[PDB]
């Protein structure tokens, strides 16, 4: 289904999910369990309004949204902590840091990943434009197939008009859309360390079982 | 360091470019895979301190970046040494393996179908040699002294900007080919995620030589 990627920007501004309004051991592993379930949700209906993805298989609704969750999650919190240096803002009530996050063991490797990703992001003079197409593509290359890949160029052609828009030379506009695609690996790589350790507490009983994301780490 | 141009950059990556290697079971053969990638890795070794600049880096990150890529750089390799024959997997000349011969071990035919798969998403976009050279060096300089890391990646960025202005295209042509190979690559490091998942659950005898290779960048050599 064609359109302009200044349009697929436009309803993509508008698909975004509304802001989730929310120390010792396990209260915390229960806060941010309780804000990852209610931004799941969120998320679900987000993929759902992004244009062609529900014209896409039902495995393929499944398997992408299974395998980027966890990275979709934390791209947002990227944009909620890039104006915040030493801070990761998980909802706009409970704020973070990395002398906050010493509470339990393991956990600390995570938080410094997403801050120093974060502090990439601050350097790269991240627009929010530029980040809505990024936080699209982790979902939509996180793997009909063909119908994905006509999507996925839509949402890249989306990125290369807001890199376009920000008025820069041919060599400066594909040097910095290299940037940001280089740096995605980057929050993939913390969102595999997260998934490595949510699955563990998960088999610690640390975090409660609770909803959602019980029924999205098993699969 | 350098403000050497993109094009002579793109020249000492092809200098710099490893000897191919050559060397039916489930585990002589598995053992054949891991004879294959302890000799490939000490070429790889060679081809990292042979990228202007890497050996500038600290010894530690050389390492660090080395130990974090290997797999990747390896299967990066093995997809370009397949391109050119769909439905196989040549991994040496004396060892080509296919979908028929997977099934054997635990999980690695999984491993065999991402590669296949990723190796036709790569024929699909008609990787040139030029452009593929580039795309192996940001693998592991970007599998993360910073400072200068970042300079080496924007270097061999600008060299991969420039091999995709030399084929002569539109300039969104040119930036959609570009965001193309390099969302390819997180398809590559997800094979290799799930290839490093198999050699833990395998025994230490292997992901041994793979480190004492790894400390033996204690220079001269
Ligand atoms: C601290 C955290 O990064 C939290 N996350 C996991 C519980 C879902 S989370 O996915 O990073 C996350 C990110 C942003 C949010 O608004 C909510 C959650 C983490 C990672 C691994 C293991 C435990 C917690
Ligand atoms: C099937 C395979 O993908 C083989 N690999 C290494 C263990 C040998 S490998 O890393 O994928 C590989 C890649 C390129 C080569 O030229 C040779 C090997 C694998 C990966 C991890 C664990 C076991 C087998």
């Amino acid at each position: 289904d064609a359109l302009s990627p200044e349009q697929l920007v436009l309803t993509l501004l508008e698909a975004e999910p509304p802001h989730v309004l929310i120390f010792t051991e396990a209260s915390m592993m229960m806060s941010l369990t309780k804000l990852a379930d209610k931004e799941l949700v969120h998320m679900i209906s987000w993929a759902k309004k992004i244009p062609g993805f529900v014209e896409l298989s039902l495995f393929d609704q499944v398997r992408l949204l299974e395998s980027c969750w966890m990275e979709v999650l934390m791209m947002g919190l990227m944009w909620r902590s890039i104006d915040h240096p030493g801070k990761l803002i998980f909802a706009p009530d409970l704020v973070l840091d990395r002398d906050e996050g010493k509470c339990v063991e393991g956990i600390l490797e995570i938080f410094d990943m997403l801050l120093a990703t974060t502090s990439r992001f601050r350097e790269l003079k991240l627009q929010h434009k530029e980040y809505l197409c990024v936080k699209a593509m982790i979902l939509l290359n996180s793997s009909s197939s063909r119908k994905l890949a006509h999507l996925l160029n839509a949402v890249t052609d989306a990125l290369v008009w807001v890199i376009a828009k920000s008025g820069i030379s041919s060599q400066q506009q594909s040097m910095r859309l290299a940037n940001l695609l280089m740096l995605l690996s980057h929050v993939r790589h913390a969102s595999n360390k997260g998934m490595e350790h949510l699955l563990n507490m998960k088999c610690k009983n640390v975090v409660p079982v609770y909803d959602l994301l019980l029924e999205m780490l098993n699969a």
